[PDB]
């Protein structure tokens, strides 16, 4: 191991734990995200609360708030489109992720 | 020789979608951009089939659709999976219109 | 490999590719002729959306609108010499080509 | 792959438990311990969450239960379990309040 390698290796990992720093910062954005989604735009039977008491994981809380607001906002035929299916119980991902996001172009919109 | 069958259907298939869109296209976007005139231009099968695409996209999916279900809001680089998404968007857009 | 065996095989593989673009402007108009006949001389029932619904494959969809178009265009007497048999249920094929390319004159000489 | 899964698991856990301490502490403390200015001033994020945790042991939890439950009065160096009783208590105490 000479010099080169061992700045190389330090600088590597310190990327490594700033990336993974801004993975945490992405994640509670989303995490945000969601909560004000379902604060805003839906009911109150879906809220993380009571979905925990009914045990559900926190990803299958954010994946059910995410096609309800899917549903709500973004019509069958646009859902027919974009996830080639008319069904949402099996396209969360990230084509889930493009669904939610022309929900929130949808709500932009309508406001 | 089925495989040489079996690409004869691909191309089939391809196919549709090739004389599709070039079909609501000439009655959706313009006279400008037909096969013809862009073959005189210069642009290969593919690169008229994607630029259509492209443009019926920008005419029927709106600018934050853009920017939002392809993160991007220059559908210049988008091409793929997100652009038949894009393009089946526009499709229902016009069947909604 | 000399250069001579290098120049032959990369203009044998762009006339290759070349011959594959020119399938593909075939096929397409191939495929915008059936579109077409299937919009002006055949009912709503044959569409590709319903078939599809129904579970065809793309293939059989054009056989079937071009068996259609045979029956409904050519006559049953020009259909028995040409094909050789009443049924176009197993008449697919380059006959079939040679059955539509008839029904297309007999639409041209009725129009 | 299912060992990385866990570890982000626990990385949803903490970034919950940092939105949620930062949304409470904009409404209670202050704009000046703001995220983005103690960022700007050259503070880590651990190093943000601890001292926002730390100023809202001092405003909710009082003087005498930081130098007896903690055993020091000043709440500089005590961070760890006695931190987490102690932003509970903060906790309790604004959930009465």
């Amino acid at each position: 191991l000479s010099i080169n390698e061992r700045i190389t290796k330090e600088l590597a990992e310190v990327e490594e734990r700033e990336r993974i720093e801004k993975q945490l910062l992405l994640e509670a954005e989303r995490i945000n995200e969601i909560d004000t989604l379902a604060k805003a735009h839906l009911s109150n039977h879906f809220n993380k609360e009571v979905l925990l008491a009914k045990g559900y994981t926190l990803k299958d809380i954010m994946q059910a708030q995410r096609r309800e607001l899917v549903r709500k906002f973004v019509p069958i035929e646009q859902i027919k489109a974009i996830a080639k299916v008319s069904d949402i119980s099996h396209i969360d991902g990230e084509i889930l992720e493009q669904l939610v996001s022309l929900a929130k172009v949808n709500i932009k919109l309508r406001k």
